[PDB]
């Protein structure tokens, strides 16, 4: 239904794209404020699990974020006949591990995460650019569970391609915590740049989906001290993990805009 709404302030089309390899198919879903853009252009909010989160993207939200600073949205969804690819999303949210691949929970192909977060730079930007005027230096990049480590995963190895990074209840457990080991390392790689880091965890979800806060509040210590990354984290007071995705994009786009 938002998809198809024309009573909100921003006007919603589709990007479409495959994957390199030609396995996996994109539909990026564009937001287009009707705000005319920045003269260095609209900030950038881009949302991984691109058709759960237009479904949580609320018409109130929508509405305030018309606020004469808007943000361009780019839900990156599978263009497939269920709006869903679970091998896809598998495959493009989960890192390679150097040491051995397929993923603990569900066995399906995975490590396509850095071909993922190429396509976007070399590939996906590219198309949404040429749809509306962008602001490169104020980009955020959310996820949430899977998606969530994907946005650790750019954050700790790649940082600086966004300027905001979102990671909802980000799925610290897999491989044992194989995310916590990749921030290593990542004062130096963030050397001469800026990021901000905003987290998530609902008070009601396990630590893994078969001691539950303790890997998120020893990472939060741990960032607390790396010299260029300002860090955000946000519990949140009486959901579970499906809940989560919905309430940190509504309280994502309720913060001030990326500087
Ligand atoms: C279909 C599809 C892809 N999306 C999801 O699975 C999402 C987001 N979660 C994830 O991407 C990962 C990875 N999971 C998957 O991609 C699909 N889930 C499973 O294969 C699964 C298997 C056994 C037990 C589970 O809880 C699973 O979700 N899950 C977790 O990090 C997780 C952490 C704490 C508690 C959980 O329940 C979590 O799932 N999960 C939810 O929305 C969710 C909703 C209600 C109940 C659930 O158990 C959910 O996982
Ligand atoms: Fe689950």
């Amino acid at each position: 239904s938002l998809l198809q709404r024309q009573d909100l302030p921003y006007r919603f089309s589709a990007v479409d794209l495959d994957s390199v390899d030609g396995q996996r198919h994109y539909r990026l879903w564009l937001g287009r404020p009707l705000q005319a853009p920045p003269a260095a252009g609209y900030p950038v909010v881009w949302m991984l699990d691109g058709n759960a989160a237009v479904g949580a993207l609320d018409e109130s939200t929508l509405r305030r974020l018309a606020d004469g600073d808007a943000p361009l949205l780019v839900a990156i969804g599978y263009r497939t006949p269920l709006r869903i690819d679970r091998a896809g999303r598998t495959f493009d949210y989960t890192p390679a591990s150097p040491g051995q691949q397929r993923d603990p929970l569900n066995g399906l192909p995975s490590g396509g995460a850095d071909a993922f977060l190429d396509l976007l730079r070399d590939g996906m930007r590219p198309a949404v650019a040429a749809q509306a005027p962008l602001d490169t230096a104020r980009q955020t990049l959310w996820g949430h569970a899977y998606g969530g480590l994907l946005v650790l995963h750019a954050l700790f190895t790649r940082p600086g391609e966004f300027a905001r990074y979102a990671a909802a209840s980000p799925s610290l457990w897999w491989r044992d915590g194989a995310i916590l080991g990749e921030r290593a390392g990542l004062e130096q790689r963030l050397r001469g740049k800026r990021a901000e880091l905003l987290l998530w965890r609902g008070s009601a979800e396990p630590a893994s989906p078969r001691e539950p806060g303790q890997a998120m509040a020893r990472l939060v210590d741990d960032l607390r001290r790396v010299a260029g990354l300002t860090l955000d984290f946000q519990p949140l007071d009486g959901l579970g993990h499906g809940e989560t995705l919905g309430a940190s994009l509504r309280l994502l786009l309720a913060r001030p805009a990326v500087e």
